[PDB]
RNA sequence: GGGAACCUGGGGAACUGAAACAUCUCAGUACCCAGAGGAGAGGAAAGAGAAAUCGACUCCCUGAGUAGCGGCGAGCGAAAGG
RNA sequence: GCGUGCCUAUUGAAGCAUGAGCCGGCGACUCACGGUCGUGGGCGAGCUUAAGCCGUUGAGGCGGAGGCGUAGGGAAACCGAGUCCGAACAGGGCGCGUCCGCGGCCGUGGACCCGAAACCGGGCGAGCUAGCCCUGGCCAGGGUGAAGCUGGGGUGAGACCCAGUGGAGGCCCGAACCGGUGGGGGAUGCAAACCCCUCGGAUGAGCUGGGGCUAGGAGUGAAAAGCUAACCGAGCCCGGAGAUAGCUGGUUCUCCCCGAAAUGACUUUAGGGUCAGCCUCAGGCGCUGACUGGGGCCUGUAGAGCACUGAUAGGGCUAGGGGGCGCCUACCAAACCCUGUCAAACUCCGAAGGGUCCCAGGUGGAGCCUGGGAGUGAGGGCGCGAGCGAUAACGUCCGCGUCCGAGCGCGGGAACAACCGAGACCGCCAGCUAAGGCCCCCAAGUCUGGGCUAAGUGGUAAAGGAUGUGGCGCCGCGAAGACAGCCAGUCGAGUGGCGCCGCGCCGAAAAUGAUCGGGGCUUAAGCCCAGCGCCGAAGCUGCGGGUCUGGGGGAUGACCCCAGGCGGUAGGG
RNA sequence: ACCGACACAGGUGGGCGGGUGCAAGAGCACUCAGGCGCGCGGGAGAACCCUCGCCAAGGAACUCUGCAAGUUGGCCCCGUAA
RNA sequence: ACAGCUCUCUGCGAACUCGUAAGAGGAGGUAUAGGGAGCGACGCUUGCCCGGUGCCGGAAGGUCAAGGGGAGGGGUGCAAGCCCCGAACCGAAGCCCCGGUGAACGGCGGCCGUAACUAUAACGGUCCUAAGGUAGCGAAAUUCCUUGUCGGGUAAGUUCCGACCUGCACGAAAAGCGUAACGACCGGAGCGCUGUCUCGGCGAGGGACCCGGUGAAAUUGAACUGGCCGUGAAGAUGCGGCCUACCCGUGGCAGGACGAAAAGACCCCGUGGAGCUUUACUGCAGCCUGGUGUUGGCUCUUGGUCGCGCCUGCGUAGGAUAGGUGGGAGCCCGGUGAAAUACCACCCUGGCGCGGCUGGGGGCCUAACCCUCGGAUGGGGGGACAGCGCUUGGCGGGCAGUUUGACUGGGGCGGUCGCCUCCUAAAAGGUAACGGAGGCGCCCAAAGGUCCCCUCAGGCGGGACGGAAAUCCGCCGGAGAGCGCAAGGGUAGAAGGGGGCCUGACUGCGAGGCCUGCAAGCCGAGCAGGGGCGAAAGCCGGGCCUAGUGAACCGGUGGUCCCGUGUGGAAGGGCCAUCGAUCAACGGAUAAAAGUUACCCCGGGGAUAACAGGCUGAUCUCCCCCGAGCGUCCACAGCGGCGGGGAGGUUUGGCACCUCGAUGUCGGCUCGUCGCAUCCUGGGGCUGAAGAAGGUCCCAAGGGUUGGGCUGUUCGCCCAUUAAAGCGGCACGCGAGCUGGGUUCAGAACGUCGUGAGACAGUUCGGUCUCUAUCCGCCACGGGCGCAGGAGGCUUGAGGGGGGCUCUUCCUAGUACG
């Protein structure tokens, strides 16, 4: 309706496009010495792919492994029933109310199968935003042309978007930016 | 054919002014062409204009910046009669 | 010792804004006809003549056509000291010189003087340059080797293939010839388009000699708005023409008097103008002026205040509403109540002030009236009060005021339009004072008592730190003699604690060489509270002199006394 | 001696335009016939500039850019890809 | 430009062009040709949308200018008359309307939902359209984010090439995608070779310099012309305090004299100027078009129409095809109906019958006009047409003259432009800003006059339908209701709520004020005239009150007395009443008007922008306070919430004070110099310091602070090293020292917007950078004099300047610590 609520409907409409970015990184075979790499998992349970960060508690004991202290025995049961079913290629455990799964890093060829695809979400992410800028500015057009402004009352708008788009595009380049280390280094 | 201007006919601007500008103005000016000559034109009423009047024409002074004309603006502007 | 050129334009210039090498000459508010005034004469209920006519050879008459003036009022008819609107016989609106000379200003003409970009007419150019027509030349040498023909090959006949001859082409290489790619030079040149190296085309849409043709809103153009006689978005010359310029510049002798504005209103107006405001001169009226005292009103700001309007933190009381809902539990939460507050657009209340009317003082480059001449209509700083700004700006708009402008004349402030003092006729080798100062530069107290400060603070900064120092307080409570060390007695006294006042330290880094104006100051040459004295300006007295008004001498003699004003740009006299 | 304000480093159509050598030629070099030595000179031997010759090693690090400069260059003969 | 493609025009006296015309090109041509337009060999191709626009086609209708036409009206004369307006209706072109048309101007979308991992969406629903971009191409001479991501080339590649397509904003004849051959065209690589460079050196010639001859120019207030901190109109040789410094030159260097040269080219202002554009205004040329003059014959055929002759009207009964009103009875009523006939009439309805006056059409003609033919007194063909005169209406950037407002913290854009109500506003008024927050361009025949009465809003209880208000009753409540609508003031002792009569919401006027520059606006006593209500004293010339509106000019309607061009009356004026304005840019230039320039010009300005300086310091970089809370314990080893205080003038800004008769504007090169907040190397302090390393704070600039790739880049980003590869000041130092890659002149193109000419803080290739230094300053080298005799030598050094760096390794010692 106006720049006021708009400049915020971008910092809200760009948020999500960023969201997924994080999402598509953890789903990646990093040093896999992290728990979150699991919780996202849509685990089929009681008739609904239910995110693991809701069916249990994953926390890697040490670097070399993770534990899913799955409260209810049964839950844990139908849990493995999905952490493996991921092409990845791991194997957990039916030990106690928890799930012991190893973390085995691998070859360089495994680095391209991980690093290359990342410098790909690097795009899907930067871009998803690029559009929240394209689609933004356009409503900024019809806006000050409906509402009346100055060729400058508008530039202020026009570039603010830009400073916002740029501000958010950072929480991306710079985001994955770190995990790239957890992957590489 | 020529002739310093001066005169008549045939054509004929704009800048300007109106504090813009198109009617209007400058202006029938400038200039162009023809023609007449010591001058040229005009000249004996199919006039004038309200006076039982006047009596070819042309020039001067008044009439008069009047009567009027006018995007009733800028501005233009007679005639009878004396 | 003291001292920032001249003009110009400006809120403001020495200005690092404008113009000017220097000297001499030329060089800009005029005339004509109308108007409006003031003024010197003539004639007066009238005054005066235009063209023309007669005389003159630097004689003046005559000429009353005509023009103003004697009545105004009404759109007009018309009426008339009235008239007009009107039914009114209410009312209301309008009511007494010419002719010359001269000065001021206005209208009109180029009308203060220069200066455009352009516009319009008539002409002059294609001996440059563009296109084209006619008639003539020119293009070393080398290269590749098309079509054609001819001989052989193949076929049913062919097509088609081979050699050979042959000599095509907006073909190739490269001089002349015609261009002008890239670079350097040249840049008051060799030259207002050049030179050197380099590079393109060179039988073609080629280059060139002579003769011809098309032109100014026109030509011509392998197209750039290119070219048309070295500048072309419309050539050149001549005339209209002294186009117009709400802009820029310039605008000449002296002394005297007064002196602005930089605002309001309306402007296709906003750096212009019309009216008003403010200056000035004339004549007219004469204490009403500015300012002050005393009285009587209107008034709604500074404060303050919640009675309205609204906002407000908390607490109580209590709807209705959360959560168990039945009791209860959190002001989560309306009105109400106190408790404390907030507000340009709230005020129960309300100042000081301001304004205004009658009376009183008030003789002043006061006012009030009629009129001639204006300029100005960018303002700027500073105090105060408000907006905008960010409780920013040498910011910005307003308000009272002031000062600069125009007081850049003088002292102080180091230097400096507006900060302090203070209104500069002139002259003097006099004297006392303002502001500021009084140790040396530099005038006058290293003046006198009384403290404070040790950082050069002074000599120019904050929140906030800190037993820096000097001076006050009330608090403990130490013979129920610990406050500091050594087992606590001896030791036998000033030790803890907050918190106020003065000066001070830290906090605290900037760009060419440093500093408070310099030197140099510490019981000061700093700072605070006292006291007497000097210095110091163009301020005021002293002596003399110039000048204009006002007021008396006065025998006008313009000739001495008397009391005042005399900075000044635009401007007026 | 013509057009360029000049005794101008620019411009101006046609014919002749020798010899030797170089693949040829009106190209280049030298020189016949012929003409000229450009209407200020003399010295010195710095910076710097103009125009010109050279370089160790490196060989585009230069720079906007190999701009410039260098390399290659004639003829004969092989031999020449997409 | 080009061949070549396409659309289009043109039947010959061609179209088109020049010209007033004659005439001429066209062309001594004839559609296999000529003109106009776009595209630009050649290969494959060239989609969809005729709603709007243009053009082609439509013998019907709609509208329409003259002219024809005259029902009807007015003016005058005693009149025959003469004069005027004047409806029907017939009337071109154009426009409207109906079709067609894209190698004509042009145009060629969006929003929801859905696949058994997810994603995504072939598929569905839906909104609008004239129809929603096909082939091919794609971060491109087009891609804003952008150096998009990947891959290749490189040590390293914002460029380049290959891909992906999320095409800000390709795309089919302003052509699309390709293409061998071609280019002094623009980009990326290589190899060869070099002074281009690291990195500078030597040498040659012509100048520069010295000597003899000749001998300029721009500029120039006057000169006796130094540095620093200050200062001043805010960048000083010329003021102030201080600091230096003998006089005068020769060769050089360029930092300064805001150096010179151009009355700034950008910027704005001027109601300044030109070239251009169009669906801005207005006209002109030309073209189309009706009537006519030129201009005539003979026929065919239908109109409008006035003279006339005639026939002509079938409601229900009916003597039945009554038109109508009169006369009227021999050439009938009757009976009945709305009306009675046998007959003569005057006329509405309507058609035919011979004439007039005029019209329109379609034919043939020849003899005017035209063109032609071995030279014609004539013959061919066209033919009342064409051409030409006049007049009617329209098309008409082809051409012309012009208009395209102002304010405004430059301008443009956005906003506003008059009136009303508060505050601002400092206790009379008044009063600024693009200051804060709202209204008006009306409404009322009752909402008005006056007389007569009556009184709210809310609150609490009682109450049939009944919220928390319908309507009743009951107390209480001075004002918070109401007062037509904004706001303020006022108000119940009425302006409010209700009832009764009325139309003073009059005509004549107006003492006297308010306000005020003018002109406008504002209240209004009372007299006269005739009225309304009231018993009356009395009130009523509009509305509780301020907004609710517009000078004159020009026309329009009414009326009255005045004028009425020899006189009379008219035509037409005046006076009075009243009307036509978003003249709303609202004190109003015209009846009448938009753009554009980088093709541009003049006059002006630092009255006003961009660069730079200055003031400011929000923003900016920096350091400081308070100390939540992180640090395994523990505010400060290292950190710091929310919050607060300052410093600096390097960022982005605000202001517009110098300079617009000119202060050359990014980057690079060269030469630097200064600050410390320090990147190295020196010292030191704590450390959550073992050592070796670091972290962090404190001192401290003396000196150092590399070479490359990319980009114009500064800045970054990488490659290889380093003790380190520090930030910032000097007009973001430095163009009279160089460079011009960037950027802002003219050329061209892409995307883009625009109908257009042209435009763009978009791109892209191109594109002129001025021999002489006089003064200050600086580098060198002199002449003069001075230094109280005149000399030849050798030194003293007050004073200044140059220079100061840093790494690696080996011993100590593999020791100390571990
Ligand atoms: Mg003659
Ligand atoms: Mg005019
Ligand atoms: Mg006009
Ligand atoms: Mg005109
Ligand atoms: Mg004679
Ligand atoms: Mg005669
Ligand atoms: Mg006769
Ligand atoms: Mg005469
Ligand atoms: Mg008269
Ligand atoms: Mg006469
Ligand atoms: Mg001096
Ligand atoms: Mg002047
Ligand atoms: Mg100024
Ligand atoms: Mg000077
Ligand atoms: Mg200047
Ligand atoms: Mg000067
Ligand atoms: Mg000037
Ligand atoms: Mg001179
Ligand atoms: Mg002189
Ligand atoms: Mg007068
Ligand atoms: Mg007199
Ligand atoms: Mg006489
Ligand atoms: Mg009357
Ligand atoms: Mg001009
Ligand atoms: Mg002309
Ligand atoms: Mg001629
Ligand atoms: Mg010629
Ligand atoms: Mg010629
Ligand atoms: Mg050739
Ligand atoms: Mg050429
Ligand atoms: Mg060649
Ligand atoms: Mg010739
Ligand atoms: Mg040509
Ligand atoms: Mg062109
Ligand atoms: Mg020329
Ligand atoms: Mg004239
Ligand atoms: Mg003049
Ligand atoms: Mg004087
Ligand atoms: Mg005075
Ligand atoms: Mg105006
Ligand atoms: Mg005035
Ligand atoms: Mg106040
Ligand atoms: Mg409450
Ligand atoms: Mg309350
Ligand atoms: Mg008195
Ligand atoms: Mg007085
Ligand atoms: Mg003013
Ligand atoms: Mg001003
Ligand atoms: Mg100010
Ligand atoms: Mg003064
Ligand atoms: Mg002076
Ligand atoms: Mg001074
Ligand atoms: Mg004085
Ligand atoms: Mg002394
Ligand atoms: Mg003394
Ligand atoms: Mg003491
Ligand atoms: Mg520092
Ligand atoms: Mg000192
Ligand atoms: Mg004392
Ligand atoms: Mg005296
Ligand atoms: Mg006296
Ligand atoms: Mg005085
Ligand atoms: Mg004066
Ligand atoms: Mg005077
Ligand atoms: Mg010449
Ligand atoms: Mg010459
Ligand atoms: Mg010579
Ligand atoms: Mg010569
Ligand atoms: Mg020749
Ligand atoms: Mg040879
Ligand atoms: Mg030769
Ligand atoms: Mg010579
Ligand atoms: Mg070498
Ligand atoms: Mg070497
Ligand atoms: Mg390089
Ligand atoms: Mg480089
Ligand atoms: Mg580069
Ligand atoms: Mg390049
Ligand atoms: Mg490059
Ligand atoms: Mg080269
Ligand atoms: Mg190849
Ligand atoms: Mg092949
Ligand atoms: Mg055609
Ligand atoms: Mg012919
Ligand atoms: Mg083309
Ligand atoms: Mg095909
Ligand atoms: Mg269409
Ligand atoms: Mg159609
Ligand atoms: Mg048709
Ligand atoms: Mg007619
Ligand atoms: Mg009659
Ligand atoms: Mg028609
Ligand atoms: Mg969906
Ligand atoms: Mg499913
Ligand atoms: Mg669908
Ligand atoms: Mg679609
Ligand atoms: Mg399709
Ligand atoms: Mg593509
Ligand atoms: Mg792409
Ligand atoms: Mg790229
Ligand atoms: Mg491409
Ligand atoms: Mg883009
Ligand atoms: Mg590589
Ligand atoms: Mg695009
Ligand atoms: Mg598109
Ligand atoms: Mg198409
Ligand atoms: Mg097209
Ligand atoms: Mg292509
Ligand atoms: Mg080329
Ligand atoms: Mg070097
Ligand atoms: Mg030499
Ligand atoms: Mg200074
Ligand atoms: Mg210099
Ligand atoms: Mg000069
Ligand atoms: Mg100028
Ligand atoms: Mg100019
Ligand atoms: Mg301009
Ligand atoms: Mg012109
Ligand atoms: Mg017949
Ligand atoms: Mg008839
Ligand atoms: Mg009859
Ligand atoms: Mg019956
Ligand atoms: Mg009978
Ligand atoms: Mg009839
Ligand atoms: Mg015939
Ligand atoms: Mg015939
Ligand atoms: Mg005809
Ligand atoms: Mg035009
Ligand atoms: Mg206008
Ligand atoms: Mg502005
Ligand atoms: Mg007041
Ligand atoms: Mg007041
Ligand atoms: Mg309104
Ligand atoms: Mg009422
Ligand atoms: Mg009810
Ligand atoms: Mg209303
Ligand atoms: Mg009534
Ligand atoms: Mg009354
Ligand atoms: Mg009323
Ligand atoms: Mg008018
Ligand atoms: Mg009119
Ligand atoms: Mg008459
Ligand atoms: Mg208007
Ligand atoms: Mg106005
Ligand atoms: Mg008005
Ligand atoms: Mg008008
Ligand atoms: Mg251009
Ligand atoms: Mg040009
Ligand atoms: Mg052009
Ligand atoms: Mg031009
Ligand atoms: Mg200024
Ligand atoms: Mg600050
Ligand atoms: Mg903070
Ligand atoms: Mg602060
Ligand atoms: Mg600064
Ligand atoms: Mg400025
Ligand atoms: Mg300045
Ligand atoms: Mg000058
Ligand atoms: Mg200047
Ligand atoms: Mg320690
Ligand atoms: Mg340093
Ligand atoms: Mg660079
Ligand atoms: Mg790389
Ligand atoms: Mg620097
Ligand atoms: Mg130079
Ligand atoms: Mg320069
Ligand atoms: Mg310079
Ligand atoms: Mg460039
Ligand atoms: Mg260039
Ligand atoms: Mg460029
Ligand atoms: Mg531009
Ligand atoms: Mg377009
Ligand atoms: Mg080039
Ligand atoms: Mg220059
Ligand atoms: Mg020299
Ligand atoms: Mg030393």
């Amino acid at each position: 309706m106006t720049l006021k609520e708009l400049y915020a409907e971008t910092r809200s409409h760009m948020q999500k496009s960023l969201e997924v970015l994080e999402h598509n990184l953890a789903g990646l075979r990093t040093g896999r010495a992290n728990p979150a790499l699991l919780l996202h998992l849509k685990v089929e349970y009681y008739g609904a792919h239910v995110p693991l960060n809701q069916i249990a508690t994953v926390t890697a004991p040490d670097p070399r492994t993770l534990v899913v202290q799955s409260w209810d025995q049964n839950a844990l049961k139908a849990i493995e029933k999905a952490i493996r079913d991921s092409d990845l290629g791991l194997n957990p455990s039916n030990k106690g109310d928890a799930l012991y799964i190893n973390i085995p890093p691998l070859t360089e060829e495994r680095r391209k199968d991980l690093v290359r695809a990342v410098r790909q979400y690097a795009e899907e992410g930067r871009v998803a935003i690029r559009n929240i800028r394209r689609e933004a500015l356009d409503k900024l057009k019809k806006l000050a042309k409906e509402l009346h402004l100055s060729e400058d009352e508008t530039k202020r708008a026009e570039a603010e978007i830009q400073k916002i788009t740029d501000e958010f595009i950072a929480k991306a380049d710079q985001l994955a930016e770190k995990k790239e280390q957890e992957i590489l280094g």
